[PDB]
């Protein structure tokens, strides 16, 4: 047993929770825009969606800086890691806000969109793949500590190209992986495949993020102006 490891778990858990409200903590509200038929694009929904995406990107940067050692990396390496992982973490985040009964996802201001509205906000032909990923996350029953650590593991990874100090990043990732296995096994000792299944979701996230970046390129053709600047930073 390690006191340092337990403090790391609590610190990452609290950093996730304070930068990403839980479904249960949110006052849900809805919209009647484009709610019943899929269209190419509803620009009112794109505008609201992209605004919320921008806010969540800021929250991910805030979460990252709360991770032990992260601000000890070069500023360039911090930005490199954020740019490489932010879409992955966003995809994880919105898929933890999925309500199977209503077939909806909920954003951090409580906006709750049905599947068609998600499509119409810009997800387009990526919509059903995203909802199926969200679907297959549910059986894991991850809690907010596990989502936070998995997100941290996604972000702090020394494989990203163009890192200055990849070995320093590897060493920062090591206790995160240790903490997630410890925590997961302790919380559900009868389900020992939970930790490896959680790590396998990172590859799935990367696949979904890649499709979302491809979708960003066609969506650009359809909106009257450039995407919001922090979204562009992520997509470069
Ligand atoms: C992946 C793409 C990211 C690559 C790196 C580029 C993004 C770097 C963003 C750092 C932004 C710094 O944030 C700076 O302005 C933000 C908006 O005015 C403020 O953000 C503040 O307001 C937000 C509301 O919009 C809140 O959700 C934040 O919790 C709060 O801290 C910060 O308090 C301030 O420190
Ligand atoms: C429409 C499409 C496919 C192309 C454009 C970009 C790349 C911006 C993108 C980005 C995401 C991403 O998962 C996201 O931003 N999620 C997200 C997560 C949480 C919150 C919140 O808590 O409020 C808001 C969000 F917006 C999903 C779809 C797309």
């Amino acid at each position: 047993l390690s006191p340092q490891l337990e403090e790391l778990i609590t610190k990452v858990s609290k950093a996730h929770q304070e930068t990403f409200p839980s479904l249960c903590q949110l006052g849900k509200y809805t919209t009647n825009s484009s709610a019943d038929h899929r269209v190419q694009l509803d620009l009112g929904l794109w505008d609201k969606f992209s605004e919320l995406a921008t806010k969540c990107i800021i929250k991910i940067v805030e979460f990252a800086k709360r991770l032990p050692g992260f601000t000890g990396l070069s500023i360039a390496d911090q930005i490199t890691l954020l740019k490489a992982a932010c879409l992955d973490i966003l995809m994880l985040r919105i898929c933890t806000r999925y309500t199977p009964e209503q077939d909806t996802m909920t954003f951090s201001d409580g906006l709750t969109l049905n599947r068609t509205q998600m499509h119409n906000a810009g997800f387009g032909p990526l919509t059903d793949l995203v909802f199926a990923f969200a679907g297959q996350l549910l059986p894991l029953e991850m809690d907010d500590t596990e989502t936070g650590l998995l997100s941290a593991i996604c972000l702090i990874c020394g494989d990203r190209m163009d890192l200055e100090e990849p070995e320093k990043v590897d060493k920062l990732q090591e206790p995160l992986l240790e903490a997630l296995r410890l925590y997961a096994r302790r919380r559900r000792p009868s389900q020992p495949y939970m930790f490896p299944r959680m790590l396998m979701k990172i590859t799935d996230l990367r696949g979904i993020s890649t499709k979302g970046a491809e979708r960003a390129i066609t969506l650009k053709m359809e909106i009257p102006g450039p995407m919001p600047p922090l979204i562009r930073e992520m997509l470069e």
